[PDB]
């Protein structure tokens, strides 16, 4: 609660956008996992073991 200035206000909250990153964190761990994982099957999966 403080002076009118919701002017500053919007031109912080892009310091909060920081989230929007933070957030997809778990997803990049995610991503991380399935990419060792793909690079298995990828690989296994060009001639198979017959």
């Amino acid at each position: 609660a403080e002076g009118d200035d919701p002017a500053k206000a919007a031109f912080n909250s892009l310091q909060a956008s920081a989230t929007e990153y933070i957030g997809y964190a778990w997803a990049m761990v995610v991503v991380i996992v399935g990419a060792t994982i793909g690079i298995k099957l990828f690989k296994k999966f060009t001639s198979k073991a017959s």
